[PDB]
């Protein structure tokens, strides 16, 4: 597909049972989202933005349809104020921008 | 251009005569750019972050050529970790996602 940019580029996600909806986020260089108990082993990180650094739980080869596309990689969990999905997956379906 | 996302969307771009490097930033509303010099008139505002709220200068109507493609639209200065190209130019350049 191709998205405009008149809008946020907000898209459904899928993460383990819980649809969201995220941003596909060219200036994000990982993904970032919303506090969720997800399970398995995590490291802690901090990831700074507009307005400073937040604290987050980095999550390894966490499964991800974003858009009906398949994709697998880190996936950040913290107090976000939006679901972001970074370069590390905008990557793996394929995601170009284009002018 | 095509731009993959394997790195940062970093381009060139020209705002007052000088050239900087700037971020294409697909999850920015607005374009903030780091501390600079901007002549004319100006208003004080807030902006939201993943971190925070920051103080910005808000210059309206500024010519930016981004990688060699004309905008002329607002430009928030302030404390931004990066400078950032948002929606508010990219659509102005004709920049869409496509996957
Ligand atoms: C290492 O991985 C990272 C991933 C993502 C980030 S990031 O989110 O700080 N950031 C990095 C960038 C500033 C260089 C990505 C941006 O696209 C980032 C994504 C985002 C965060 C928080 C809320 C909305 C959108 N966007 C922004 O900072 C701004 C904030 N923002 C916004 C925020 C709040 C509001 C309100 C309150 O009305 C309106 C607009 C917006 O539209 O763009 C940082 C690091």
């Amino acid at each position: 597909p191709q998205i405009t940019l008149w809008k946020r580029p907000l898209v459904t996600i899928r993460i383990g049972g819980q649809l969201k909806e995220a941003l596909l986020d060219t200036g994000a260089d990982d993904t970032v989202l919303e506090e969720m108990n997800l399970p398995g082993k995590w490291k802690p990180k901090m990831i700074g933005g507009i307005g400073g650094f937040i604290k987050v739980r980095q999550y390894d080869q966490i499964p991800i349809e974003i858009c009906g596309h398949k994709a697998i990689g880190t996936v950040l969990v913290g107090p976000t104020p939006v679901n972001i999905i970074g370069r590390n997956l905008l990557t793996q379906i394929g995601c170009t921008l284009n002018f």
